[PDB]
Parts: C-alpha cells; sequence; structure tokens
C-alpha cells in the first residue's frame, strides 16, 4: 500500500497528538488502500537556538505515542538521536526514523536495525542520491529488513534547499522511497508553505512509495516548523489529490 | 489554455531531417487537437563548448528550411537568435523567437526580438533566480512584446550538473506563461543523467503546472550533431505527449491560482 | 609584470575617466614593476532593469578611452557585447574583455581574436574551471596570442557567488589568470565591500597573474556596481599590500 | 595570538603511529615556538560511508594512546566525540574536544562537551551558512564553554564536492576563534582535487586571516586507513608550517578589526 506518514512535528502535548490522531484515524477509514503511520518527535534535538522548543522527554513522548496507538490502532514512527534511544523507542515505534544530519552515524543506524523495527533514513542535505546505497547496506548488515529512504531536499547555497527529483528513481534501486513534503521547502537557519502541495504533486507524478507530511490544527501556533506544518483541515484534500494523480501517473512509473 | 508543445530536432542538420520530424509533429497535431504544436530547430549552435563541434549551415539556409516546414505542414515555427541583427530576418518565419539562456540578460537582444511583433520565449539563465525573471519580462514589455514565455531549463548545481527547482514554475507564472524544457534540464554541461530522467521530470512539471513543454526529438538521437545524449527518439514522442495530457488533466483541478 | 586592471565600472563621463586615470597614472609611476591597464565599460549591456544606467554609446566611450590613453599613456581595456563591436573597440583597447555571460559565444570570441589584440575572458558563473580549456582553444583558433581568463565567482544557490580558489591553479594550465576582486563578491539580482580586500589577499597568496579591481572617487554615487566599487583613495594601500604578500608567497607558487 | 596548528594522523591506527607522528610534532613545536601545537587523532571514525571501512580500536584504546602522546611529548591533545556519553571520558585527556561537522547542531553533544570545562572546537557543517554559527557559539556559552573555536571545512557544492567560501572566516570571527581545516575542505565526499589543492588553499586562509590551521598528516598517506587522499606526508609538515607563518606575518598588518 502507498504510505502516508503524518502527524504534528513535535509532541507538544498528549492532547495535541490525540486531536491529530483522531483525524488521521478518520482518514485511514476513508482511504483503505493507504497505509497511514502517525509521526511525532519526542525531541527536537537539533534546533538552531538553545532557547527553542525541544519537547517533554523521551518517556513522556513514548507514553503519548502509546496512547495514540492504543486509542486509534495506528502505526507509529518517531526519530532517534543517539543509539541508546533505539530500544525504548522500538517498544512503541513501528518505524524508527533517522534524522538527516545523522544519516551517516553508523552506530545510530545499527542500533535502530537491531530492534527489528522498520527503519526510515532521512537523506542528508549533504548526500548525493547514489551515496544512499551505502546507508542501506549498513542497515542490512545490522539486520534491518524493511528500509525506507526519505527525500528532504539538498543544500543549495545558503539557507535554501532544492529537491532534485532525479533522486527518486535513483534511490528506488535499493530502498522504498518516501517524499518529505514539509521539510523539503523549509528554508534552514524561495518559500515556503505555498510550495508544499505543488511539490508533493511532482513527487507522486515522478513516482514514490509514500509521502511524509506534518500537520497541526493551528500551524502558526506550532512550537517547531510552524512555517511548514499543514493545517489539519487541508490533509484530506491533499491525500485525495495524491491518490488521483498516482492512479493516472503510475502507468508510466519506470521499472526499478 | 491550449497547452503548448514545442518540439523538433535540436539543430538544422539538413532540410531533410526537418521534414521527417515535421511530418510526425504534423501527424501528432492532428491527433492531439487540444495542443498547440510549435516546431523548433536551431539554425546555429552559437555557444558550443568546442570550436570543433557542429554549429549549422547558416541563417539563410536555416530560415529557408524552417519556411519549408511551415509551408508543407502548416506548423508554427520557433528558433533562437544570438545577436540583435538576427531578429529581423528570423521574424520573417518564426512565430516565437527564442532567447538562449546565457543571453537572457542581454538587453539589446531582448529589445530586438520584442520590436518584431513576434512572441518571445526566454530560456531562464542557469545563473538566474526565478524571482529575477520579473525584470526580464519588464524589458520585453517595454520593447513591445505582447506574448511572452519563460522557459525553465535547470540551474547551476555545483560543476557540470543542473538541478530543476520546481518552485520556479509557480514563481515565474506570476509574470509570464511558463514552459518546461525537458531536454536541456537534465543535460550535464561541459561533460543523473541523462535520458533516463527526461520523462520523470516532465511528469513532475505537468503535475506542478505549466503552460507548455519543450522537447527535442530526432529519428536517431545517437547520430545527432548536437545534444545527442538528450534528444528523444521520434517514435517515443506520441506516448510522452499522451502521458503529459493525462497527468495535466488529473492534476489540473489542483493548480493554484496565480 | 604583475597586472593590475583598474578603473571605474562604467564610462559615466570623460571627466570621471580623467580623474580616475590621473590616480592610476600616479600609481603606475610609483609601482614600476606592475603593469597597469585602465578599464571602463562603454555599455552595461546586461543590467537587470530596463531603467538602469547603460552608458553614452560606443563612440563616446571609445573617444573618452582614447583621451585616457593619450593624456596618460596607459594601456586600455573595455568589454564587447556583440561581434561587430570588436573592430572599432580594438582601435583603442589593448585588451578586449569578454563578459562572463558571453564566454561561450564563439563568434564574439573569434571577433575579438581577429583584431590581433589581447583577449581577457571573464569565466561564466556557470562554467567549471576545467571547462575553460575549450575557451582558450577557440581564441587560439581565431589567432589570439595573449589570452587571460578571469575568475569572477560561481553560482552558489540564488543571488550569491562563491570563489572556488581551486580554479586559479587549474586555469593557469592554459592561460594567464586574473582575479576579479570587485564582481566576485557582488551578490547578483554574504556581502559585499567588506570582503573585497580579504579575498584579493587570498588570490595573491594562492597565485595569479594579476588583479582586476574597479574604483570610483565616490562609490555610493556610481551608476553601476556601486556596492562594490573601491574608493579611489584606498587603491594605493591595497596595491602595496598585494605586492608585499605576492613577494613572500610567490616562493610557494606551484609549477604549472 | 599564538597561532594554533592542530595536526596528527586522521585515525588512531595504532599507538605506534601516534608516537611516530608525535615525535615530529614535538620537534616542530621546539622550532616554531610562536605556534601552539595541538596533537589530533580520532579514536573512532563514526561516520564512514561504508560499513566495511576502518573505524578504529575503540574509545578506551584511543584515549590511552593519546594519553601516551601527551605524557611522552608534553603536547596538548584533541579528539572528536560522537555521542554525549563520550565527553566525560574523553575530557580526561583532551584539551580541546572536537565536534564533528554533521553533528554541529546536536544540542546534547555540544552541552556534554561544554560542561567538561575543556575547550570546544566545532567543525562547521557542510550544510551551515557562516552567519548561522552564531547560535552554535551561543549554545556552547550557555553550556559553560569559555574557549570556543569554529572550524571551516568546506560547504556542499552540488554532489560529491565541497567549496571553501573564504568569506566565512571574517564572518565567524565575530563570535569565535576560527580554524581552517586544510585536509577535509578539499576532500570529495562519497567519492579539484585533491591533495594538490591543500597547500594553495592554506595560503589563502592565512592571507585572509584565521586563528589556526588544522592539518592531518601520516608518514605514508597512501597506506592510511582513513582520508588517505588528503593526509599530508609527515616530511612536508615543516615546510608548510614555515610558509603559513611567513604569509601570516606579511598579511597581518592588513587583517581587519572584528
Ligand atoms: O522531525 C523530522 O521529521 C525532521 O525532519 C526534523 C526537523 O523537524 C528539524 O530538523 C527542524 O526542522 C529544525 O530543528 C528546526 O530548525 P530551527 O527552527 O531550530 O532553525
Ligand atoms: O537550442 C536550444 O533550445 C538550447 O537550449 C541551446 C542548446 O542546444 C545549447 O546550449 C547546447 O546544449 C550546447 O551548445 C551544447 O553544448 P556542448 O555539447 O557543445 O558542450
Ligand atoms: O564590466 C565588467 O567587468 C563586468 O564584470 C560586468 C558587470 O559590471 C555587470 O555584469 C554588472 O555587474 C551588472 O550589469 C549589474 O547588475 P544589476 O545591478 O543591473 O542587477
Ligand atoms: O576527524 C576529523 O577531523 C573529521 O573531519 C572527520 C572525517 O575524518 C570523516 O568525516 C571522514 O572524512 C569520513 O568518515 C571519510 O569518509 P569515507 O572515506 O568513509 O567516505
Ligand atoms: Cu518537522
Ligand atoms: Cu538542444
Ligand atoms: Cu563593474
Ligand atoms: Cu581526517
Amino acid at each position: 500500500k502507498f504510505l502516508v506518514i503524518a502527524g504534528p512535528c513535535a509532541i507538544e502535548s498528549e492532547e495535541l497528538l490525540l486531536k491529530v490522531g483522531e483525524e488521521i484515524k478518520r482518514l485511514s477509514e476513508k482511504f483503505k488502500e493507504v497505509e497511514f503511520v502517525f509521526k511525532s518527535s519526542f525531541d527536537k534535538a537539533n534546533r538552531s537556538s538553545i532557547h527553542s522548543f525541544r519537547g517533554h522527554g523521551l518517556e513522556y513522548g513514548v507514553k503519548a505515542l502509546r496512547k495514540v496507538k492504543e486509542e486509534f490502532g495506528l502505526k507509529i514512527t518517531t526519530d532517534i538521536h543517539e543509539s541508546w534511544q533505539a530500544e525504548p523507542v522500538a517498544e512503541v515505534a513501528d518505524i524508527i526514523q533517522i534524522p538527516a544530519f545523522l544519516c551517516r552515524q553508523t552506530d545510530l543506524l545499527l542500533a535502530a536495525a537491531k530492534t527489528g523495527r522498520a527503519v526510515n533514513v532521512k537523506k542528508g542535505q549533504f548526500l548525493a542520491p547514489w551515496d544512499t546505497k551505502n546507508v542501506v547496506e549498513k542497515l542490512k548488515f545490522g539486520g534491518a529488513k524493511e528500509i525506507y529512504l526519505t527525500e528532504r531536499g539538498t543544500t543549495f547555497g545558503y539557507n535554501n534547499l532544492v529537491v532534485d527529483f532525479r533522486s527518486l528513481p535513483i534511490m528506488k534501486q535499493w530502498a522504498k522511497v518516501i517524499y518529505d513534503a514539509t521539510h523539503s521547502v523549509q528554508l534552514p537557519g524561495g518559500g515556503m508553505r505555498e510550495f508544499i502541495f505543488p511539490l508533493i504533486r511532482a513527487a507522486v507524478a515522478v513516482g514514490c512509495d509514500g509521502v511524509f507530511m506534518e500537520t497541526h490544527p493551528e500551524p502558526e501556533k506550532a512550537l517547531s516548523d510552524a512555517s511548514t506544518q499543514l493545517p489539519l483541515s487541508q490533509l484530506e484534500g491533499i491525500i485525495e489529490a495524491i491518490l488521483e494523480i498516482r492512479e493516472v501517473a503510475s502507468k508510466y512509473y519506470e521499472t526499478i
């Protein structure tokens, strides 16, 4: 099934997760041919500023995510930042996410693989698409069976990311490929929200295995990535659009 | 809102090549009635990397060859100019005058094209940010152009590589009609890709939304005298045009206003 | 001799050329081991805006440059924009300059070469350093004997140029290399003036055959490239600095 | 304003390698009394591209080996850490704790280093703009660091290539002491250059102005187990250090304030 990974960027509160989770559950009942996976980070471990929001800790976050899985029967994903975190996170996370800056950290990758969960690696803004073959090879060496690579943009001069859509067919040679619709048009340190939907249309027309998109009931109040979180109320329309474009374009997806 | 398809062989290798490709584009134009086809070929490759590479058979020969395509098949014509004096003779045959990407800031060339009364299509320089095309359009409007296109053809991304930033399409749409160049956007300059990425990125362009696509084609690309690595085999053009019409239709209700 | 190419960006008036030319003459008498070449453009043929200053025409410009050469006995350089301009310009210009955007225009290069003058090609912001070998080959084919390549920065995302100093030793394989201190830190469409002197120190420490630097008595009033023209009064100090650093560093310039 | 030279073999291939290089750096430190030498070697290459590549002999072995260099030669020591728990044991031997470039935004790693009371040297990420190092320094100051360096090691420039934007040196100097990494700045990541550009770009860095240079060195680079293409032969270190002291001296009166 096509994957849709969605949720609020950060675990701002169990309350926020339950509100978002309720809508993701409703959509999962409406779009049965899509596999939904609920995402939220227990820690923003790489904020630019020491004064910015990080979160409420790994214990609180894992608990809140457990509530979402229990209340709604949704699969769960969250990111890890150091190797020791893999095991406790794997108790709740069906997919362990590796942050883009950390895509080359061998121990983090091996720790995630050791848990027996699926692993989704964000492609570093410094990595070339062909450079991801070695990422997959580490994860296979560590025992991983279900592996995703996520396109999230590439450094393009200062304070800008570009999406090179050539990466989608290149990375598909060795893993399932997800397109991150949210952070790919985030300007680090043109934009931004106005480009989210057009580029997710591009990703599906080119061909991918799923889309990653963050959502919040009121984006302007979000504590992380406010400029690019999608309003919750817009998610349904975008998902239906994704599915329609994929239905038509998929006739033309090239083999391997 | 007829979608534009600009297509033809990169260079005017011979009048015979032009008529062979023209016959196919004419056949497609009769099938895809919802498309406006414009036939393209360059009478001069004025910017080749090497002094030893094919340039062409001269302006007079090329205009005559293009005129024969227009006469025989009733197709609109486009070709590129390189210095201001070429605008006048070229406008005798060309419905759309093309401005090469490296020359997109050359004021005199832009004005020369604009005062002919023909449509003008400027290739966006590999050095230019999408928001900086606003002034290119202003120059053309100042010079009398009433029908203006901007063509996305990739941006310098380190050495010998171009990337297509698809954010450029909605940005440039604020000021002109936008064409996606499927051929030169995946060329690696000075020596992906390349051919394997042409069709995926065309699909991206139409899903994002554009007003036309530019695609070069040759019966036998391996033998072409210019851009051999990226010209589409002529037999593949029909299938690609059908795909972009299908993808455009399904994506179109989602295209953002303005 | 080390080359210093300097002058006001645009021929704003014969008056401006004579004021600048007077100082360049004085410096040429003070620094006898340097070859000075006076630069000014008769046309800014590639301005972003239709409303910006271009100049007073080729005839006026060639005349003003002739006045500088006659009054001060200085060598002259100016840029051309279309092939027909090479011959009339060559009447006064010792070095014909090819603009960066036009570095691949075969006819312009051949027209410049045909005049028998030296030719200095600005390296396009799109060109790789190894890509310049073919530029030199065109000029040799057209009869040119004295050929320069000028480093002027490379496209680095949007509205930014970076100087890759690896280009200096690479381009030296096939031509004399000039470093453009002015336009290399011009942001098209960090910066800017504060970086001019530090990067010209880098260029001389790496090793080049000359430096190109634009100057105006009152930069803030200049009609082109105001943000990067050096105040005339600062030129002497920078030249002396160049020469001192070159004297020491040249011990280490690698062969070929 | 003693200039810093950080030098040593990329990886702790063996304690024996360390002592061989250490003996030479000690000899140079006695000649170039105006330089503060800091000996560098990594106990772990934690970010290699391939699972098959050399990583090292473990933290305990590496710290012991570094301690032997400090004991035998009286040299200051630096090494890099990869996860927060390493800061404490490493601070037992390291005068300067190095933060790898990909990890320059990892708040916990920065704080772990800062609270040790050791100096901290952060490699600027290949993704980071020079003005965005201000917040990296703020994090370290918040965490108690009193001696902070920022190291220029190149910026992503298309695929598999780094460029050094020397404007970064005066920009970063606003907030920290600045080191130029002569070795990794010309490495082509994931497979110029390379070695032929090391010395020219060091000359550029000192002419622009910096507070130190970082240079890896191995008696026989061809045989090194990491960064073999860019490690300097040990016999060349003396000549390069003399050149940068000469160029620094002649350039120094021109270094801009602040
Ligand atoms: O959680 C994810 O999926 C991510 O991609 C991580 C992403 O949210 C982070 O890298 C943030 O974008 C980043 O910390 C925000 O940066 P800043 O607003 O602190 O400058
Ligand atoms: O004619 C067009 O539409 C163009 O975009 C011009 C384009 O064909 C040219 O820039 C060629 O790609 C270029 O001269 C070929 O370069 P090279 O093979 O000589 O290195
Ligand atoms: O004359 C030279 O040496 C040059 O390098 C040409 C240079 O002055 C021009 O490219 C200008 O920098 C350019 O027209 C100014 O751009 P803008 O201020 O019109 O956006
Ligand atoms: O130790 C340092 O100072 C560094 O800058 C770390 C540096 O050695 C590493 O990033 C290596 O360059 C990198 O693991 C080598 O990459 P690869 O040869 O495995 O592709
Ligand atoms: Cu986020
Ligand atoms: Cu072509
Ligand atoms: Cu100028
Ligand atoms: Cu190293």
